[PDB]
């Protein structure tokens, strides 16, 4: 006996999703019955979309959509819908208005602002420990920041907020550059690489960058440069990162509970499957169909109960 659910990873090659991806496998060896058929989307929604139409063909009962392109959640809505496939879109957020245009489809991620406001409080709780960050004695941070993919719901909030929440803290900034390295750790190493060879170069204080990946790429180029005292602050956790906060390469993330968000995105769609209320049988709390994961500031204060 079987029932078969269709997942995609929006790229496989994104740090963060192959955690996801590894626990949404994890998760469904303990239902047996369940057979998933997962699915890469290298990062092209018109691929995504033809996978779609080969898991409805494929008789699935529910799909678990990571998207590639956030505006595509009516395409995939009205794909889904033909057969009244259910949908737990996961990671990347449609809007409300796709969320809503569809009884079935629901949502599991994050609380975007939250990570960004999390983000600002820890660079907060570090400049105000560590005065000769402030390079120029000015009494502002002089940053530069790495972007995720414009217009995704994380990108767009951990930007804005990160910012808002330091200058409400009484901490004015001064933005020296800022641009996407959409989520990619090469992308990130050559865009600190080419502001580090810049005017801007030495008046550098704080790089901030909106998740791990892209950190890490940073971190790489302040080597390069015999920059390793200016720290550089991320978002998700990620094994890779956990250890540079150690070194003291990175000065602090967030906990992107891939753990929860995988078990979340699976349960949901597994009760929806089998037609019984998403969240029949678990602890996750739907809230207009939307289930959001807590982030946690992750440094050297609290770094020993993650490693
Ligand atoms: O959609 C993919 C993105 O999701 C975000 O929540 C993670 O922080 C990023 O690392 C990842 O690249
Ligand atoms: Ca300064
Ligand atoms: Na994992």
């Amino acid at each position: 006996a079987e029932t078969r659910i269709g997942v995609t990873i929006y790229k496989y090659d994104d740090n963060f999703m192959s955690v996801v991806r590894k626990a949404i496998e994890k998760d469904a060896k303990a239902s047996p019955e369940i057979t998933l058929l997962m699915n890469d989307s290298q990062n092209d929604q018109s691929k995504q979309n033809d996978q779609i139409d080969v898991l409805l063909a494929k008789g699935v009962k529910a799909l678990a959509i990571n998207l590639v392109d956030p505006a595509a959640a009516p395409v995939v809505i009205d794909k889904a819908r033909s057969n009244d496939i259910p949908i737990v879109f996961y990671n990347k957020e449609p809007s409300r208005k796709a969320l809503d245009s569809y009884d079935k489809a629901y949502y599991v991620g994050t609380d975007s602002k939250e990570s960004g406001v999390i983000q600002g409080e820890l660079i907060a709780k570090h400049w105000q420990a560590n005065p000769e960050w402030d390079l120029n004695k000015d009494g502002k941070i002089q940053f530069v920041l790495l972007k995720g993919e414009p217009g995704h719901p994380d990108a767009e909030a951990r930007t804005t907020y990160v910012i808002k929440t330091l200058n409400e803290k009484g901490l004015p900034t001064q933005q020296l550059q800022l641009d996407t390295a959409m989520w990619d750790t090469a992308q990130a190493k050559d865009k600190m690489d080419a502001w580090l060879s810049g005017p801007n170069a030495n008046k550098i204080e704080v790089v901030i960058a909106n998740n791990d990946a892209m950190a890490m790429g940073a971190v790489e180029a302040l080597k390069a440069h015999n920059k390793t005292s200016v720290p550089v602050f991320g978002v998700d956790a990620l094994p890779e990162a956990l250890a540079l906060v150690k070194s003291g390469q990175m000065a602090g993330t967030v906990l992107n509970d891939a753990n929860n968000q995988a078990k979340a995105t699976f349960d949901l769609a597994k009760n929806l499957a089998a037609g019984k209320p998403a969240a029949e049988g678990t602890t996750w709390k739907i809230e207009n169909k939307i289930v959001r994961i807590p982030y946690v500031g992750v440094d050297k204060d609290n770094l020993a109960e993650f490693t």
